[PDB]
């Protein structure tokens, strides 16, 4: 086909990668009438051992590739080395609510058939459970609002992103990590729940949460949780608690609206980065207590399964423990502190270095980076999509970033067949 293709290139340094690009451009220019673009793309991806310093050039024809390669070769870009060794798959990070944006699903429904098929599977389930069209919600000209609509819509995008990455791009996750509602998508992707049961979990919990709207407020602070708890105790505050522990240096408090706003104002006056979070309930606090018995009863029929992928729990006291995703688990998930930093730390200690957030917009990439920095590790925290980002070739860009960062993937999904061509082989 004369469609744009992905040509992978790699070396040991930024200067050596430029020399590699120059050698390839000269060869492609001399053999363009003899080499099929598909064969060359296949050879570069499947017939070359990928070296630590990676890049990729997109091109529809061989003369377009020569321009792109010469642009690389002439440039002065610093290409970071891969943090993974093609040994482990990426860790999918499923964040909480707040990532939603207007018509967030439109481009992916048109460009990604597996994204569209996953939203089609969820459509009748979310309609029966929550009384609304999730396809209309993610394609509307106005951002989804109301906890009962936001959580199923964000969960739907999350799971459709994961399915596309595995089925279309051959990226099987090495592990999963969820944050609050993100754990429903993490459970589907890890095989702990069926897509339908996880949808029931997110639909039922968000419907019950509308009953407790206007309860209080939440706020993020760039202070470690032990320090935040010490300050609340010192001040005699029992109406505000540490609700989320996202990084060794980041914390989210939740409680009464006036005390939370006063605490944020006080931190700001000390030049401490504090921010109010848009919510009217303080989740992961005693404010959710009234709806927990009803939630346990709503989820009495959820059929949990043994996870097939490492699932780093932000609910359990041990993140390495494999969850029994029953109704009790989802009650604890809503009421207990989100121990996200602990879960990320455990995955990083176990050897995972490539994290990719499968969400409509990145909410926890800084949190992942902060944990890596505290462990003195070189990690990659990627974003699956960003608010208002054009996705003309679907998730192919995320695949390129996962490849560049060193995540283990199946090259036969993107490059299923071709002939190994006698393209240049550089020494190291």
């Amino acid at each position: 086909h004369s469609s744009p293709r992905l040509f992978m290139l790699s070396s040991t340094s930024s200067d050596a990668l430029r020399q590699t690009a120059r050698q390839l451009a000269t060869w492609v220019e001399e053999h363009q009438d003899c080499v099929a673009a598909s064969d060359l793309a296949y050879t570069l991806a499947r017939g070359r051992a990928h070296r630590p310093v990676r890049t990729a050039v997109v091109a529809a024809n061989l003369p377009e590739l020569v321009e792109g390669l010469r642009e690389v070769a002439d440039g002065d870009a610093l290409y970071d080395a891969a943090v993974g060794h093609g040994d482990r798959g990426p860790v999918w990070v499923f964040s909480g609510q707040g990532s939603q944006w207007a018509a967030m699903g439109t481009q992916l429904l048109a460009s990604e058939p597996v994204f569209a098929a996953t939203i089609a599977k969820l459509e009748p389930v979310i309609a029966a459970e929550s009384g609304f069209s999730v396809t209309e919600a993610i394609t509307a000209q106005q951002t989804v609002t109301g906890i009962d609509k936001v959580q199923p819509a964000v969960f739907a995008v999350q799971v459709a992103l994961a399915a596309t990455m595995e089925q279309t791009y051959g990226v099987r996750p090495g592990a999963v990590v969820g944050h609050s509602m993100g754990e429903s998508a993490a459970a589907v992707v890890a095989g702990a729940l069926s897509l339908e049961d996880a949808a029931r979990v997110i639909c039922r919990r968000s419907k019950l949460m509308t009953r407790i709207a206007g309860a209080g407020a939440m706020g993020s602070v760039e202070l470690p949780a032990k320090q935040v708890n010490s300050e609340l105790m010192a001040r005699g505050i029992d109406d505000v608690v540490v609700s989320v522990v996202a990084s060794p240096q980041s914390t989210v408090i939740g409680g009464t609206s006036d005390t939370v706003r006063d605490l944020i104002a006080r931190w700001e006056q000390r030049d401490v980065m504090a921010r109010e979070v848009a919510v009217d309930v303080a989740f992961h606090s005693p404010q959710v207590d009234p709806i927990l018995d009803d939630l346990a009863a709503a989820l009495a029929d959820i059929a949990p399964m043994t996870p097939k992928v490492p699932y780093y729990s932000a609910t359990l006291f041990d993140p390495r423990e494999q969850p029994v995703c029953d109704g009790a688990y989802w009650v604890d998930n809503l009421r207990n502190t989100v121990q996200f930093a602990a879960a990320v730390q455990a995955a990083m200690e176990d050897g995972y270095r490539v994290f990719a957030e499968l969400s409509p917009h990145p909410l926890l990439t800084h949190a992942v980076e902060q944990t890596g920095r505290s462990l003195d590790m070189s990690v990659a925290a990627l974003a699956g999509m960003r608010r208002e980002q054009p996705l003309p070739h679907g998730l192919r860009g995320l695949l390129t970033e996962l490849h560049r960062a060193g995540a283990a993937l199946d090259y036969s999904a993107l490059y299923p067949a071709g002939r190994l061509v006698d393209a240049p082989l550089p020494a190291w």
